[PDB]
């Protein structure tokens, strides 16, 4: 391949009960924050970007 957003997103969300959310939205956080927490659940603090961005309502965004 030869793009980490799109691998990394389809490691994160292999184990999604909604799968095309989970990497539809693992791709925009990882288009704004250039990282992908390892695992499928957790390690958000690997990155500190995708682990606080939001939505409208104040709401984690990023799986």
């Amino acid at each position: 391949g030869s793009n980490f957003c799109d691998s990394k997103c389809k490691l994160r969300c292999s184990k999604a009960g909604l799968a095309d959310r989970c990497l539809k939205f693992c791709g925009i956080c990882c288009e704004e924050c250039k990282c992908v927490p390892s695992g499928t659940y957790g390690n958000k603090h690997e990155c500190p970007c995708y682990r606080d961005k939001k939505n409208s309502k104040g709401k984690s965004k990023c799986p």
